[PDB]
């Protein structure tokens, strides 16, 4: 099917940040989210410069307190520690968060797809788990997801020695320059909807095929229900 | 009293966009929130340059829809207008982006303060009239507000012709070099917020005498509750 679920109305770019590994049993540090009308992304379209993001965009960047320490690595490589994220007073991963991103979803029209980068290893089932872990084992169950990683490998095979599709590789590789030297989840999400402008009509049609119901992510630990 | 309602915890920087003038019933376009917690700026600091944003910070960017179209000097300022809006699936200001600006404010300590530059006059009132007209005529009534142009100008005596105190005047005039070329509510939250860190804790020390109950903002139109 080339529309299984119909075509995608709103994607929902996303990164969490988290206190380390998933063997870890990580827990969420840092979150964004930015919701961009696919219209935004219907254009007919040297070397590439890094596109503007669209003028319409709704944006939700939030930082969250683990219920445990970060480690040294995750630390060095975001800037948060649960020390820090005392400091300014950030509240836990609870129902309220939950209920932010729903209404959030919510001011999107559907069908709704999330977007991240190494999204089926670590952003999906890491939601999923903190969902799990308050009891909302279907809040996002109508939300649709797809991993960038998977997507922009497809699209560079149909475009064109092995490359990596790590998110500053790709980057890189097709605008000739490093994503702003930035270590936040906002900035994360930035950078991977400058990579998925590069062929964005190509990006939803490879996203209309693969959509696939967040329901069916796994949690990365925790209850499935 | 210099502690009217104790220390304010965390400041929600403010701005709102909209259809056109007071005169004209005006209605969101736009709306950036982004929640600063005050140790952000509890420190004790040639011509100075823009400092860097605080790394712990919520963000929230969202389009609206309004009911009407906007003014034609409102859309050559923002980029938006009811058609573009409307072609991006935007939905208008309801009962759920009610619920998801509170949701957004209860990740942060209280007592919580709104900062938005000529709040007084335009913001303020605005945001108490769209809430009017869905009868939540008392939602953000935890929420403390102050107006940013009340505050730089007292700042600027207490420091040192008439100067302006429009957004991009104080900017200029601290920082030697324009805001960011950019027309979006997050825009000239980002800017308010670069004004706010060239005195910060005399800044904190005036948002706590002044802090004013947002249940005391008289809508701009609708109903008061």
């Amino acid at each position: 099917q080339t529309l299984p679920h119909g075509h995608m109305q709103t994607l929902i770019f996303l990164d969490l940040e988290a206190t380390g590994l998933p063997s870890s049993r990580p827990e969420v540090t840092e979150l964004c989210l930015l919701a961009v009308h696919r219209c935004a992304l219907e254009s007919p379209p040297p070397p590439p410069t890094v596109p503007p993001p669209p003028r319409v965009v709704d944006k939700l960047s939030l930082c969250v307190a683990p219920g445990k320490a970060c480690s040294p690595a995750a630390s060095e490589i975001t800037g948060l520690s649960t020390a820090v994220l005392a400091a300014h007073g950030r509240q836990c991963f609870d129902d309220n968060l939950a209920n932010l991103l729903l209404a959030f979803l919510r001011r999107q029209p559907q069908p709704w797809c999330l977007v991240a980068h190494n999204g089926d290893r670590y952003d999906f089932p890491l939601l999923q788990a903190e969902l799990a872990m308050l009891g909302l084992t279907s809040a996002l169950d109508g939300a649709f997801c797809v991993d960038s990683i998977t997507a922009l490998k497809a699209l560079e095979r149909a475009s064109s020695p092995r490359k990596s599709y790590s998110l500053g590789s790709i980057y890189t590789r097709l605008y000739g320059q490093s994503p702003p030297d930035s270590h936040t989840a906002e900035g994360d999400v930035l950078a991977l909807l400058s990579i998925c402008q590069w062929r964005p009509q190509a990006l939803l049609r490879w996203v209309d095929a693969h959509a696939r119901p967040f329901g069916t992510i796994r949690p990365m630990y925790g209850v499935t229900a």
